[PDB]
DNA sequence: CCAGATCGTGCGACACACCGGGCCAATTGGCCGATGCCGTCCCGCGAACCCCTCTACCGTGTTGAGCAGCAGCGGCCT
């Protein structure tokens, strides 16, 4: 449908930051990713899922070492067990 | 002519609509409490850092043009 031809071929930015501009949840709630009392992890594991940029987002925040939110699909202890294996 | 598409109607299934129950998984996230390394500070000495002081064969010198005010002088006036 309105694909535009994968990007089609008008372009003119030609200039890229960074990968911090490829990530979806930018489009999303961010208050989903912390979820503060009990919460839920798993709607937000989804939005996740599709992220173009997952290894990326994933692998720098295990060089970070953040351990709050949800990063790459994975919350706190999945981080905190691969950071342990 | 007359037979399937469309639709009427019917029976069933049925994916949930409810709105209410009764328990649970995951997943906590706090810092609880205990243990340990770094920032700050108070000397301790020493290198340097800046200021002050003194040395007595003796030695004695560095263009043109325009406009205006002041000093010297010739010459009355008394
Ligand atoms: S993987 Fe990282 S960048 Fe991508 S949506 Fe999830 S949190 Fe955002």
């Amino acid at each position: 449908m309105t694909e535009l031809f994968q990007e089609l071929l008008v372009e003119d930015a030609d200039e890229e930051l960074g990968w911090q501009e490829r990530a979806l949840c930018a489009q999303t709630d961010p208050e989903s990713f912390f979820p503060e009392k009990g919460g839920s992890t798993r709607e937000a594991k989804k939005v996740c899922l599709a992220c173009e940029v997952r290894s990326e987002c994933l692998e720098y925040a295990l060089q970070n070492d953040e351990r709050f939110g949800i990063w790459g699909g994975l919350s706190e202890r999945e981080r905190r067990r691969l950071k342990k294996k």
